[PDB]
């Protein structure tokens, strides 16, 4: 029941984590035992059981968060002792939801004033860098989309400004990150004041 040794943990990518050990000198281990869990999440922790090998490595993980890892090797004794603890962070990733609580009222004949809400953190698979305010025009003179980048993470409104009057128009607005550009919200219609 010895205790695997130079036992290292290797993010490979934002979902994936390999977990690397020395295997033993011909020791008559049956079965290794893995225990991880998250961090944040002391409560919930994971096991799996797997052959004899000299390295497993983790799917299905989520993004940007820590976890923990603990090894042990069963042999005809029973389990040994688990390995000091080691923790490795995965990735970022791009958002997996849109801004909600998406708003926006006409502040004028040219000006358009939207507001919004950063996504729930499950899914935001890291830190939120900048917006993008997306709208077209309806009734206005060109029928042409506009885009408006580097919206800071301070604010959660722009205003719109230089665009027709008294005519409908649609926005769009999604998060973003070093990895990319998230979702787009759902379409808001408005109606600019004359």
């Amino acid at each position: 029941p010895a205790q695997p040794a130079d036992f290292q943990a290797e993010v490979e990518s934002d979902t994936r984590i390999q977990l690397s050990w020395l295997l033993p000198p011909q020791e008559r281990i049956i079965m290794y035992e893995l225990v991880y869990w998250a961090a944040e999440d002391e409560d919930q922790q994971h096991k799996v059981t797997f052959d004899p090998t000299s390295s497993y490595t983790l799917e299905d993980l989520k993004p940007d968060t820590l976890y923990r890892f603990q090894l042990a090797a069963r042999s005809d004794m029973g389990v040994g002792v688990f390995t000091p603890t080691i923790e490795a962070r995965t990735a970022q990733s791009t958002p997996s939801a849109p801004p909600q609580k998406v708003m926006c009222v006409s502040m004028g004949s040219t000006t358009v004033r939207v507001s919004w809400v950063p996504p729930p953190a499950d899914s935001r698979n890291g830190v939120i860098t900048q917006y993008s305010v997306a709208y077209e025009a309806v009734d206005g003179e060109d029928r042409g989309r506009h885009v408006v980048d580097g919206i800071s993470r301070e604010h959660s409104s722009w205003d719109l400004v230089g665009l027709e009057k008294w005519t409908e128009y649609r926005v769009w607005v999604r998060a973003h990150t070093d990895v990319g550009p998230g979702p787009e919200s759902s379409p808001v219609l408005v109606r600019t004041d004359e």
